[PDB]
């Protein structure tokens, strides 16, 4: 019935190589901030309001034509969205995709360019809806993929083009379900990956085409589990990455594909652990990046191939640190006053 | 009526992070070779025949479901192809897509997952054909995009999803034509980018979403030209990268997005020049990677984020060198006996 403290912004590296960050202000509007230039340490726009009135984390996704699109639950509990009219232009108005949802939305593009959105319903099953044509409306009707879930869902694509969704179940195990063909409405049954998880799951694709899922465990360590064959079962056992974490974990890939995980520690600093040597190499010990943070961190690789990490500060502004040749940069403030609007806490 | 010596293999980093290389043997069959493991320096399969009888460079492309597909002109001058039945499985038979073509095929996926293939016709115009549905046959009818071209064409996608094709014209200038909308059959007119080029052009997308085109000039230097705005004109002037090159250039992106160009030099060694500092930084002087090569080089970034470069040797085998922390590795031989099967020489 609870999860580790959430990430509170959605961030992407856009089609022109600039990071762009989306969050929620105290009066429930979505705000965004973007780099002026496609480089680590670029000046930022500052926060600009996309208006709306949201009751979930707003989640941005890039259409296959490069246009950003933000999805969020509205005050009426419908799924709403707003999109760029062109990659380097302004935004539509907020429009409703209806339904009644009870989680943050999770988004992925099918191999045919149609976005598909997954969200928990009032019945605690996973529901979904999709664009009927590539990178465009109109959208399909809502339908259910069943299950009973207790965390925000997350979706990824397999290296063979099949979407796969992960969520915590009523028993606190990690569950998943997958497309049996790309672009299709043919799905598997829900299957348990076992474990006991106390955060939303995070999923990423490895350099070698396997899904790998991360989540906080019952012992507050970071745990992970992965496909042992490219786009295929069986899965590994759950394996611990140790640490003691007090937020959801965030994961990104370095530019050499080494995975790196980030989370708040018991001292409220940002901590991280990373694969060493290569993308098949052993994980480092947890090490501190300092800061005093009041959310999970959010990690992304920028256009210079460096990881940048965003986290809310004690002042409720969004702060930022990034990799340097030697080390990491000191935390800098991007201002704003942000809230955790997660539909599941 | 001629072009600089061509690249003689087609290489990709596949859905499971392994490099895979395609070439042509002395009896006109297509052969391929792949890394066992997703890492720099992996053992290789060795050469395996995909049979066929080709009269162009064979060009591999990855469908949006991860399956490889190889395109080549047949002995009957039709476009032929062969594809993986699944990403980690075997291949179909060679099948004909008809037409009569007079260049190597150039391939890209539209944002809706449909591959589109461009090839010069008997009239020296650019013709095209596409999959009617994402990552699958059947294919459309052939049609023409007009123009009069004197090099192999190359296609890329803009950061807004619009395909764009580049080719040398009768006047030896660089010409181009583009989709006016993603996934569409609406194209612009051919427009000249001027210059005088003496190789096939090479095109790549920058980290900041601009197309940048490279080609040998009339003075045998490497020249380049780029979109000055993301997915948009106007283009820059032609600018020289200096050097004296005796093959077509090859270009790839380092894992921090710095572009790096490769070509054979006057001493028949492999030479290279790269952006320094960042993807917006100045280009280095040309420096040697040694070797004695009998083709243009072919460059690709591997699953460890390192560039690997392939080139035919004096013995007609394919040789290989890659980036190390300090330097580059000594050339090693992958064997085989390869030919330049380019439909335009
Ligand atoms: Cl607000
Ligand atoms: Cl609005
Ligand atoms: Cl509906
Ligand atoms: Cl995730
Ligand atoms: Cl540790
Ligand atoms: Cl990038
Ligand atoms: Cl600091
Ligand atoms: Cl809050
Ligand atoms: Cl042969
Ligand atoms: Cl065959
Ligand atoms: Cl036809
Ligand atoms: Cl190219
Ligand atoms: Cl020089
Ligand atoms: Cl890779
Ligand atoms: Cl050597
Ligand atoms: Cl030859
Ligand atoms: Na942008
Ligand atoms: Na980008
Ligand atoms: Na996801
Ligand atoms: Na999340
Ligand atoms: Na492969
Ligand atoms: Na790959
Ligand atoms: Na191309
Ligand atoms: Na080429």
């Amino acid at each position: 019935s609870t999860i580790a403290l959430s990430e509170i912004v959605s961030v992407v590296n856009t089609s022109d190589g600039r990071l762009e960050v989306f969050g929620v202000g105290t009066d429930k509007a979505v705000w965004h901030n973007r780099q002026m230039a496609p480089h680590t340490g670029s000046p930022w726009s500052g926060w600009s309001s996309l208006k709306g009135q949201v009751t979930s984390k707003p989640v941005v996704y890039i259409n296959t034509d490069g246009r950003l699109e933000v999805f969020a639950r509205g005050t009426d509990n419908a799924l709403w969205h707003i999109w760029q009219t062109a990659t380097n232009a302004g935004w539509s108005n907020w429009q409703s995709l209806g339904g009644v949802i009870t989680s943050n939305p999770a988004i992925y593009a099918n191999t045919d360019g149609r976005l598909e959105v997954f969200a928990r319903g009032a019945d605690n099953a996973l529901w979904h809806i999709s664009q009927t044509t590539a990178h465009s409306g109109p959208w399909s009707s809502w339908a259910s993929l069943n299950g009973v879930i207790t965390s925000n869902p997350t979706v990824h694509i397999n290296s063979d083009g099949r979407l796969e969704v992960f969520a915590r179940g009523t028993d606190n195990a990690l569950w998943h379900i997958w497309q049996t063909a790309p672009d299709s409405n043919l799905w598997s049954s829900w299957e348990s990956l076992n474990g006991i998880i106390t955060s939303d799951p995070v999923v990423i694709d490895t350099a070698d085409g396997r899904l790998e899922v991360f989540a906080r465990g019952a012992d507050n360590a970071l745990w992970h589990i992965w496909q042992t064959i490219s786009h295929s079962g069986p899965w590994s056992g759950w394996q611990s990455l140790n640490g003691v974490i007090t937020s959801a974990p965030a994961v990104a890939k370095n530019c050499d594909n080494r995975l790196e995980a980030f989370a708040r520690g018991t001292d409220n600093a940002l901590w991280h652990t990373w694969q060493t040597v290569s993308h098949s190499g052993p994980w480092s010990s947890w090490q501190s990046l300092n800061g005093v943070i009041t959310s999970a961190p959010t990690a992304v690789r920028d256009a210079d191939g460096r990881l940048e990490v965003f986290a809310r500060g004690t002042d409720n502004a969004l702060w930022l640190t990034w990799q340097t040749a030697s080390s990491w940069s000191p935390w800098i403030s991007l201002g704003g006053v942000l809230i955790d609007a997660s539909a599941i806490k």
